[PDB]
Parts: structure tokens; C-alpha cells; sequence
DNA sequence: AATTTTCAGAAACC
DNA sequence: AGGTTTCTGAAAAC
DNA sequence: AATTTTCAGAAACC
DNA sequence: AGGTTTCTGAAAAC
């Protein structure tokens, strides 16, 4: 069996952080091989443009706000 | 040669859009697997723990008070 | 609106 | 002139 | 602080 | 009791 999994969103940082480990890695090696190895514009691009893509505008607005 | 890269940032969404593509694909495939589809949540989550891994805890606190 | 792939052309490099 | 890759937008489809 | 991997135990499933 | 995987935190290292 096995115990169920909680949401992601519902986790401590630390469950979170061992659950996305293996994305974290992915997204490791293209910000690497691609982006100059700067993860956080690529998370942060990736999470804006996923915002976007639900037409989340106002929100994405509002971490572009933030980010500078 | 090729014309040299700009930053992801100062891209156009468009063109941003078009440098992720191939990781926006892995992140699908990780969502669609591991976290049933949910690439917002993990996206967002990616970005939370990139923040906080870096001490930016001010931000990632803001953009933690944005989402609900 | 968004998405996607295709077609174009300019831009920046060789 | 040619090459290339990147960037942009439009175009034609979902 | 952060990171990492290791060790533990409880918790939730069979 | 046993199994498993998940969650949490501590522990020992960077």
C-alpha cells in the first residue's frame, strides 16, 4: 500500500522540498545547460507564464510588482 | 554562429515562452505524473523553495500572501 | 483570452 | 552574398 | 541561514 | 505482528 499523499500546497517546506527533488534536479541541469544556471528567473518565469497561460493576470501582475 | 541570447527576463513573453518550452514540457510531464496535473501548485511551489533557499523569505512571504 | 505549429522577416551573430 | 540562431509577430489552426 | 544525506519514528495505508 | 510509502524532525555533515 502505502500512506496517501497530501497536496503539495498543504505540506511543510520540508515534505514539499522531498517531493519536488527530483523536478528540482530537472529544473537544476536545463537552468544550467540553458539559462546560465540562474533557476530562480527560470522557476519565477515558469510560475509567471503558467499564471498567464490561466489568463491570472492580476496576480502575475502583482509578483512582477513584487520582483523587480 | 547565432545570435547571442538576451536574458529570459528582458525577453518578451512570446519569446520566453519559446526558451522554456522544452522544460515547460518536463515540468507537464512531472505535474501529470507525480502531482496530478497540478503545474501551477508546483510551479509556484518551485519558486517558493528557490526563494526561501536563498533567504528571500520577505518576498517569498508576499507572494505566499497573494495566493491563498 | 489561452494554447499550439507554421511562416517571415529582421536582428545579431559567423 | 551565404550561413546560423534568436527574437517578434502574424497567421491558422485547438 | 541555507544546503545535503542519514537515521527514526510516527502516521496512514495494505 | 509484518509490509509499504509519506511525512516530520533531528542529526551530522557542506
Amino acid at each position: 500500500g502505502g500512506r496517501p499523499r497530501q497536496h503539495l500546497l498543504s505540506l511543510t517546506r520540508r515534505a514539499q522540498k522531498h517531493r519536488l527533488r527530483e523536478l528540482k534536479i530537472q529544473v537544476k541541469e536545463f537552468a544550467d545547460k540553458e539559462e546560465g544556471g540562474d533557476v530562480k528567473a527560470v522557476c519565477l518565469t515558469l510560475f509567471l507564464l503558467a499564471l498567464r497561460a490561466r489568463n491570472e493576470h492580476r496576480q502575475a501582475d502583482e509578483l512582477e510588482a513584487i520582483m523587480q
